[PDB]
């Protein structure tokens, strides 16, 4: 079974393992352990007693930023990234959040396709914002409008 839940202190070591195997340009550890607590809505997805994925999000006013989503390589291309994001989007809506923002590497083909498929729109481009092995890469800033439901 696939269980989506709040990512809490105890979950962080396993999440850091996912961060390090999934991200082609991983955060540092200090940054990773710093994106928790006040105004963070952080989620994990548990596939049969193993963490499969996590997502780091911050809520300010009626907007939010997805700072990070990652599915462990063992669990990728199985639909779990989408399911985790979908559950986050639902939760944001119940919190009154009208827009989810993110930035992504222009070459992260897989991430962009997930986002586009969920209805993210390119908003703005930051040229050569991301460091690579040899030079730089653009950052694509994307926004997802989340329309209001009845409760
Ligand atoms: C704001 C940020 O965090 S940007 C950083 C994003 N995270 C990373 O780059 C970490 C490394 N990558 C990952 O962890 C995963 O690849 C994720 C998060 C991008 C996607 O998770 P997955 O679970 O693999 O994706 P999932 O299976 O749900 O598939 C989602 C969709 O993405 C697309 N997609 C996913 N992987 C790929 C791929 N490798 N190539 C092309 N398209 C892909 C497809 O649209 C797929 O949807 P489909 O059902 O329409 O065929």
């Amino acid at each position: 079974m696939n269980t989506i839940s709040i990512l809490s202190t105890t979950d962080l070591p396993a999440a850091w393992q996912i961060e390090q195997r999934a991200h082609a340009f991983p955060w540092s550890e200090k940054t990773f352990f710093g994106n928790q607590g006040e105004r963070y809505l952080n989620l994990k997805l548990t596939a049969d007693d193993r963490m499969a994925a996590f997502a780091i999000t911050q809520v300010v006013l009626d907007e939010a930023t997805l700072f990070n989503i990652a599915v462990d390589p063992d669990f990728q291309r199985r639909g779990l990234g989408r399911m985790l994001l979908e559950h986050l989007i639902d939760e944001l809506e119940t919190r009154g959040v009208v827009t989810l923002w993110l930035e992504v590497r222009a070459s992260n083909a897989a991430a962009i396709a997930l986002y586009e498929s969920l209805g993210f729109n390119e908003a703005t481009i930051r040229r050569n914002y991301y460091p690579t092995a040899q030079g730089h890469e653009d950052a694509i800033i994307m926004a997802l409008p989340i329309s209001m439901k009845l409760h």
